[PDB]
């Protein structure tokens, strides 16, 4: 084994690989709705905006993983990323609401990381999960329920209220 | 007696400490409603920092009187904070309101507490009163006035008017 | 249920509505202290500047607390603040040894409230409690511990040594 | 009379210049009490300080309502000013009991004075007495207060605590 690995479990290993793919696929899914809205008959520029900085944050976050399966002695594997569930996201509120589902179901995934290194006693790897993912997930939902909600207010249809609410986002 | 007291009337005393109580309610309630404004399902910034800024405020007013106490030898005695009235504030109309009825009552209580120096011949208090709490109550219920016709303006129910108003306020 | 309510039991919803009218008494017997010491018969401002610091700090314990709350979909109900035990706090030791007594009540109350979340697997409520309470607790009950034997050592009793001590929290 | 007099009473009028004179009064009582403490057997250079600054601003009161008696018509006569009533004041807790004293007797005599601009109707001068007198003298005489309090504390017979406190004054 390495000669860095200590109390680092098998389990563990495996389970930090598919989160690599999980938040590889949801930069992917972000990087689509991002350019969906940038689309002639969408032109929703703060959408765009809002949507390519979560792409690039999502890829971030899969480094992180990444870098911190080398740290411990584990061995990334990487698996194909699965193309986006959809290839067009209708409305700005549809996009944010398909975008809550997909923050809710990452952070089900860490979640089960936890109990996983909780399980195997990994203190390290529940720390890296706690600072460095539970809590942006969690700030994440909230901003993104908090924006639904703004937009249900200002008007979710194709109308003024999208218009006006996209200029929030730029 | 204080070796500080001189034409400090028990009744002024003792209606100082219930001015108080009163302006630390104010300042809970507009606690209550700051974050109320900050729910995921509300979501109205401008909204919460206003009321999150009233609350700071009204907290100032009862260590002002709480100074002024200390300042003329009365002794400070404080009562149970009551909870708000509510725990829900509704549409940013209704808080409005809810504030301009506060803020006339509270006028009230000061109007009240100015008569009873008045008639205990306390010019000093009578000064502290028109200076530091009659002009600012004033101002604030007309700026309140004039937000609530602003939001009828705009369109109060829950809509594109609360969503561009909010920004104002932010 | 909330849009972005997930792994957020109902316990321990309750138990930070509970903790949050716990950090407002506190903060409400900070205040209570800190005018206490501005009494013209008391005259001890190092006293009273820093238990108004540490009423300030603990009403912003509340709304950390509050805002929690909303960031995991729980709801706020705030309930009466209690008046302080005292009106008066007798000297500088004895204040002292009463925030001491109250720091490890609110103390022992965060660690209940971390034995619920991790009953009910909750790492993002651990992780703040961890993070933003439980640190800052002990901290503060060293401080306040340090402040005692140094003021016992100065000597406690009305007197130069109280004169003095008080110099050293201005 | 005079072209600019309007609406002032012979009675407001003698009343000031009465004031005047109770003004110089307690400014030349700081004055004694400021170099008193200069004797080299005495050698209080806090107290000499805080009684000659007091000296001063006592007779800068005395031109504030000199100035105001021909703002409104009147006509300043100024009388005799009294030898102070002592030429050792002792301890300087002696002397701020005395300060305290006398600062109480010119609070009385500035009270009086807002009833006689009162019951005459005079807003302009029962403005000049709540905004430039009444205000300074409650906070000058809490201060005095304070500070005989912290000298008994700190101790206030010729010791210790008196030579500490006197340096608070520098
Ligand atoms: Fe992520
Ligand atoms: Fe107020
Ligand atoms: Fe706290
Ligand atoms: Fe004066
Ligand atoms: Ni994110
Ligand atoms: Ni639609
Ligand atoms: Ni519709
Ligand atoms: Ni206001
Ligand atoms: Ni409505
Ligand atoms: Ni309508
Ligand atoms: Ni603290
Ligand atoms: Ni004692
Ligand atoms: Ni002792
Ligand atoms: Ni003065
Ligand atoms: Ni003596
Ligand atoms: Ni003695």
């Amino acid at each position: 084994a390495s000669q860095v690995r200590q109390n680092y479990h098998e389990d563990c290993e495996a389970s930090i690989n598919k989160q690599i793919n999980m938040e590889l696929y949801a930069s992917y899914v972000y990087l689509s709705m991002a350019y969906y809205f940038e689309r002639d008959d969408v032109a929703l520029p703060g959408f765009a905006k809002f949507f390519k900085e979560s792409s690039d944050e999502e890829r971030e976050h899969a480094q992180t993983f990444m870098k911190y399966q080398n740290k411990r002695g584990g061995r990334i594997v990487l698996q194909q990323i699965a193309a986006p569930s959809m290839q067009e996201w209708g409305t700005g509120l549809e996009a944010l609401q398909a975008a809550l589902d997909l923050e809710k179901q990452v952070n089900q995934s860490l979640l089960e990381l936890h109990s996983t290194a909780s399980g195997n006693n990994d203190p390290h790897l529940t720390k890296l999960l706690e600072d460095e993912y539970l809590e942006e997930q969690v700030d994440s939902i909230k901003k993104i329920g908090d924006m639904i909600t703004k937009l249900k207010r200002a008007g979710p249809h194709h109308g003024l209220g999208e218009y006006m609410f996209d200029k929030e986002l730029n």
